[PDB]
């Protein structure tokens, strides 16, 4: 099926899923200086105290740490949201090399990764319906920029070891996702969609404006992890972003 390899990567998601070349399509590249600042915009409103943790899976394109999500226990509101977005799971792209790696491009410029954490609006009963919908999720999106190691990120990286291949989950409870915040919450907003098959333009991105550093051992350690399932041949996890889609008919706004 679909992955990031020369056969069955980015340029050839179209086949199977046609909305790849669709009118709000992600991720994007954000250009500074064209952005708009909208006064209008409410400061974001991230309530991560209750938030529960449950496990860390490899799922073949990334390692996703999941929530519990049968209540408003983590939840985004405010900035450009109407209504309720709860946290269903956390997940990174990065690259081969610290040069590239992130979805989003701020100025053409590429970071070494880029966590999403992914929140469906609750109005929709469940994560998916909430899909199906073009107001259906509420993607925080964080840049990782390599310089000093992040505390927070350190529980996760520990963890790596234990779910190396395709399919491999391991319990990850009592996991604080605010360790993973940047100091401001100034961010960039647009329409778009999935970075990821079936691309569905259902998620409204929020992209803050100040990465979050991390060492270079902390993304070194992402890049041992495998695409391929135990017993199959190597292949390194790494490079696992989608190139920057025409913008075409859609404003980025500024909150700053
Ligand atoms: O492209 B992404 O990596 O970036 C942001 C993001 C990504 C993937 C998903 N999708 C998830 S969690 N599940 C899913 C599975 C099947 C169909 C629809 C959704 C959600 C958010
Ligand atoms: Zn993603």
């Amino acid at each position: 099926h679909w992955g990031y390899g020369k056969h069955n990567g980015p340029e050839h998601w179209h086949k199977d899923f046609p909305i790849a070349k669709g009118e709000r399509q992600s991720p994007v590249d954000i250009d500074t200086h064209t952005a708009k600042y909208d006064p209008s915009l409410k400061p974001l409103s991230v309530s991560y105290d209750q938030a529960t943790s449950l496990r860390i899976l490899n799922n073949g394109h990334a390692f996703n740490v999941e929530f519990d999500d049968s209540q408003d226990k983590a939840v985004l509101k405010g900035g450009p949201l109407d209504g309720t977005y709860r946290l269903i799971q956390f997940h990174f792209h990065w690259g081969s090399l610290d040069g590239q790696g992130s979805e989003h491009t701020v100025d053409k410029k590429k970071y070494a990764a880029e966590l999403h954490l992914v929140h469906w609006n609750t109005k929709y009963g469940d994560f998916g319906k909430a899909v199906q919908q073009p107001d259906g999720l509420a993607v925080l999106g964080i840049f990782l920029k390599v310089g000093s190691a992040k505390p927070g990120l350190q529980k996760v990286v520990d963890v790596l070891d234990s779910i190396k291949t395709k399919g491999k989950s391991a319990d990850f409870t009592n996991f604080d996702p605010r360790g993973l915040l940047p100091e401001s919450l100034d961010y960039w907003t647009y329409p778009g969609s999935l970075t990821t098959p079936p691309l569905l333009e259902c998620v409204t991105w929020i992209v803050l404006k100040e990465p979050i550093s991390v060492s270079s051992e902390q993304v070194l350690k992402f890049r041992k992890l495998n695409f391929n399932g135990e017993g199959e041949p190597e292949e390194l996890m790494v490079d696992n972003w989608r190139p920057a889609q025409p913008l075409k008919n859609r404003q980025i706004k500024a909150s700053f």
